[PDB]
């Protein structure tokens, strides 16, 4: 008994800046690399990007611009249920788009989730805090049981424990990540996470063997620790900070210093709970249309992709070796020692 | 002999801020979580929150707010003995609440130990520099043969072979923390000291072959810091800074820069003191209610022990598991990135 | 199932990191040899090397370089007869050494042919990613034209790709992917090998065949250099430490009442004029004067610590000497700390 | 093979310095009051406190050498001067009560010149400074003093490694002064990329000198009255200290004020200025004022009590030899220091 006592230091956890992609031999050039990925038969995305369902980030307009872009996008459930279904009825009549809605693990969930359907919506994420709660498990089997055709995606967990319970549930997609989000403070409050590229790694080692995809959620601030993700075992990311500057995005464009801001906030923050706190209110620069930014993300992708000599993003998954670093190592990989003049669209 | 030469600098010590808390499954939600804990047979706490006794954080009128909350103040020895033993009475009277009372190993301290026992004092608090003294332990052993029932808190040491001393002498309590606090210059000025959660483990390991519970003493910042000592192995944690903002505390708020502080300083500073100093004079924010502050630690806690499936804090303390990270850890866990516009009631 | 499992078995180490441990020496800091040899044809007494940027080389750079001792590469942002214009000026003024940059593009060998007529010394086939096909290709079919012409092939980081590179036919093997000072590959891509790392990585593969490599980008001080050196290096390269000085492309502007130089990446928005998805920014840097008063402290930054080594010569300092690791604390212990400097240093700002 | 040996061993080593550590409190019957903090040097030098004021031009002449042989101490006169002015500065400290004194010599051609005016003023002890104590040059003055004044006080530096320990002590040195590139206004790790964290070299040069009997000195990258205690911790007999000795008021230089607040000018004898076209190892910088040394030398040497209790050691032969350290991140650094509280006065010993 006295092993769960010595073990409890014992595990080690990286994040994104604690490694950097090896390059290797490459037959491949960026221009000519796939983005392409698969979550399910039903549902397949041009490229892996997910925008995030929080009240900031993604409601109508930016799940109709997401999928535009090849993407997708999923409803936030800060909203009446009828709200929702509504959401999701215009996204898909606006030219046959890909569309998804949160669902929260509640009593009321399956009333929810059932206006959706009608709607036709892709998939649901059932998005809770814990995701190796019991409450969650058995809402996976409700739903799975009741329209087993659904898209399930379940989360948030950050242990392969956690991503065996939840699909032999019946989840279709599991959703990496506890604390590691830009607006987060779980890991302060509460204490409990694990470092979101050990989280998506330790889960992708148990997804692979039930052909599962896993999706890694928060805690990416450049276009460079999207392609850590997707080498790492992920197959898709969910970005929230860096879509909620985005025109697309619900809330208005504040003013600092004579630059545009647009308000985002965690939904575990006072103000978001309202219409013990695990995340602040904050606001991100404003960034203009969502073109720009994807365009930026997508093509910091098939630099990379190019630098690993990955064809694919399966490739990539499965081949694709990192070399850690320290602190000294992350200051390197930044600019360094110039005063930088202009503002670059893929580093600010 | 070479055995202490070689052996200088092999050991390997870890704080709050190197380790996260690993998700477990979880049966139980945060308000159904039991955070109740037994210190001795007479000193049982409905949170595991003590008030450290330090002139600045805890007197009568904090002792008995803290002990209406569920938790234990400890009045601090700054004072006459006759000024100390009408303090314990003024608590006691107000329902018949716990409260306990620091005392120095000085010639004149069973002086002062014999007039808290006639107020009815819970538990001593036999508070030194270091204590793995031999003058500490000496004290220890004729205190426990005066009054052989009277709950003996022994401190502070930072070692397993320390806190087997402490536990032999006859303490039922060891409390553990040599350098962490927030206004202490230990670690500085004398080079001396132990990382507070590895420091815990150890003393800890030590503790549970006896049954003994220990107090993580110092270091904590944020609500999580606490849910990490418990499940490290402590019962119950002292927290100085954290109250010394609250209004039932020692001092009047002052106003500096158009803003409410109240004046938190270390017991081995100049000012309090009126050797070298250990400790420093700072300032705190005005916090209001202490109940406010309570209500956010024990919310952080429920939260932490739903996300490790603990029940109650014997769970957490026998089966949680840490996870180490780098510095670049640890700015992923706190917000990043996002310019913070509001305060969250436990993040500031 | 290795290949899932060894994700991140590897570690990586870069100048920050480490330190050199003093050795026993009978040399002084006057007495030693700062000479190095990258080919037959290619000798240079002072192991620094300017980087080809259109911000840091052109022709009055060259020709300041080599008159120092070392080389300067022309940077390619321009048409093929600039370039050929700008070598035969650099060459002309005392048969200097001089070397230019050549892109892996369908134009490469009509562009390296101009140079070559121009009596160029080393073309650089420099590419963000030089573990490529298309690169190793070209290198062949430049090797079989010219079986005389110095061949620089980079950019790489691994012993892998060193290897790759020499069976194509390259002299010498240019390391370094992401440390620049203005880069931002490892940040965009999410790619990198930390510098000494790779620099101690591809000079291992490099030695069995007898070629040197050169330590590209990341150099912030003058004892960066120095452990580039010891870490396998027969020279280094530099861009941010040479941007500042007057003989550099650009115009001298005033900020806050001071004089600087734009220097900015190859891969940054402003170069590429000169939507694509940079891998570099633009900045500037404090103007510093004379090309001669920077080499002055970098050579004797060498000196110092190469007498600290017992180096008589670069070749010892790449075969003898040791490093040290140490965190941040050491990092922190090694810079002046706990004293506000007043004054400005030649070596230190 | 042998030729791949040392290419295989380039980052093997590891070293520490005092923000990577903490001292383990251990079982102590003894208190700060009654502790012993004597230290013997050599027969012919032995200091009642170990704190040596380091011989550079902004730190230690007459009046500082005097303050600091007073309170128990040694202070070593600067070598940029001329020999007759640092042969009449050791008479001055000599004079002032016989107190005892050090003399920084440098490794040149005019060296035994040099030292025979201070042999002649009496001194106690001669410091051979270099930037590289492994030096050829460096031996060949250390056996040429020895065969000239057998009984002389030799302190040789500065080396960072066992094997330049060794060597110095074969070469008749009494005392080896460790540290190279930890002091606070020094930039030799920058700028020639060499050095050794301070903690690690003098633990390697301790474990060295241990084996012939020889002290060595902890010199450079003391900050706060704990990093002296770790050094000692980690086996030196003595520090040298320099950033916290030059803003005392016997030092040389007077205060100059800025922004209403009183400062000492303090600078590496590698800067620019001290050495007044070359590479200098270090700058020149500025320290806030002390007031008298004896209230430095006082928390200074009750630091050292405190440690020295929380240790168990009655003398400083049983922390050297008994005392160990703990491991920790730069997370450990930040809890060590107070924290997320705003200090409104400054303390003795902190800041
Ligand atoms: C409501 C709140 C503040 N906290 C929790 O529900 N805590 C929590 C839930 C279950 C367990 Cl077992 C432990 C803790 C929240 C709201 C919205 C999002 C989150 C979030 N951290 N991730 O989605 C949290
Ligand atoms: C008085 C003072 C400044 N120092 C000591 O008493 N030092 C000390 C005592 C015994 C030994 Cl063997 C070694 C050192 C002090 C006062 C109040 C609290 C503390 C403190 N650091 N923790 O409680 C210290
Ligand atoms: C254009 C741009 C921004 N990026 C790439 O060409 N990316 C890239 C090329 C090939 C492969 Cl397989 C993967 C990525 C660039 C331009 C100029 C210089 C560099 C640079 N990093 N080193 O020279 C990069
Ligand atoms: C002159 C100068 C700038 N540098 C050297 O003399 N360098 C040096 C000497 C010998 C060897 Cl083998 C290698 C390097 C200097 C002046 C004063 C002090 C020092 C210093 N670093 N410690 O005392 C250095
Ligand atoms: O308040 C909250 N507490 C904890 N996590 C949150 C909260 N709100 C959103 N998140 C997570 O953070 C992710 C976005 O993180 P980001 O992309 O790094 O800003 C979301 O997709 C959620 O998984
Ligand atoms: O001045 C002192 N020097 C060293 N430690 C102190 C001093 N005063 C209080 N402490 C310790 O610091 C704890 C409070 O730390 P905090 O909760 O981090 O502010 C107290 O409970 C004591 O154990
Ligand atoms: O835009 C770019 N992106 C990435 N690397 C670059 C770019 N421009 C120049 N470099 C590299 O950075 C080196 C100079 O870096 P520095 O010495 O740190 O300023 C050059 O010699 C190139 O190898
Ligand atoms: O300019 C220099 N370069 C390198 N080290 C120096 C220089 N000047 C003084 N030192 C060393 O630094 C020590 C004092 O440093 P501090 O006590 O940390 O400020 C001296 O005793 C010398 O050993
Ligand atoms: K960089
Ligand atoms: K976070
Ligand atoms: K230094
Ligand atoms: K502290």
């Amino acid at each position: 008994s006295n092993a769960m006592w010595e073990s409890k230091f014992v595990k080690e956890g990286l994040t994104f800046d604690d490694v950097l992609l090896v390059p290797a031999k490459s037959d491949v050039l960026p221009r000519e690399v796939s983005v392409k990925t698969v979550l399910s038969e039903s549902l397949q995305l041009n490229i892996p990007l997910i925008s995030a369902g929080m009240d900031t980030v993604t409601e109508a307009d930016m799940a109709i611009a997401m999928a535009r872009q090849g993407g997708l996008g999923i409803i936030h459930k800060n909203m009446s249920i009828e709200q929702q279904a509504e959401q999701v009825d215009k996204v898909k009549r606006s030219g046959g788009l890909l569309v998804g809605a949160a669902v929260g693990v509640t009593a009321d969930a399956m009333t929810r989730i059932d206006a959706l359907v009608k709607a036709s919506v892709d998939a649901i994420v059932l998005d809770t805090a814990h995701g190796h709660s019991q409450g969650v498990i058995d809402k996976v089997k409700e739903v799975r049981a009741k329209y087993p055709s659904l898209n399930i995606i379940a989360g948030n967990v950050a242990t392969a424990e956690a991503t065996k319970a939840l699909i032999e549930a019946g989840a279709n997609v599991v959703k990496v990540g506890i604390g590691p989000g830009s607006i987060c403070t779980t890991r302060v409050v509460a204490g409990v996470g694990v470092p979101q590229l050990t989280a998506v790694y330790d889960c992708a080692t148990e997804a692979r063997k039930h052909g599962i995809p896993v999706i890694a959620d928060g805690g990416i601030k450049y276009s460079g620790d999207m392609v850590k993700a997707l080498a790492a075992g992920a197959h898709v990311v969910m970005l929230g900070s860096m879509f909620a500057g985005v025109a697309e995005s619900p809330g208005e464009t504040e003013i600092y210093q004579g630059r545009q801001f647009k308000v985002y906030r965690g939904m575990g923050s006072v103000g978001a709970m309202e219409k013990v706190p695990e995340g602040i209110e904050g606001r991100v620069p404003y960034k203009g249309p969502l073109a720009d930014t994807v365009h930026q993300l997508v093509g910091g992708l098939r630099a990379g992709m190019g630098y690993c000599g990955a064809q694919d993003l399966e490739f990539l998954r499965e081949n694709a070796q990192f070399i850690r670093m320290s602190g000294a190592g992350l200051l390197e990989s930044h600019p360094h020692h110039v005063q930088i003049t202009k503002e670059a669209p893929n580093y600010s």
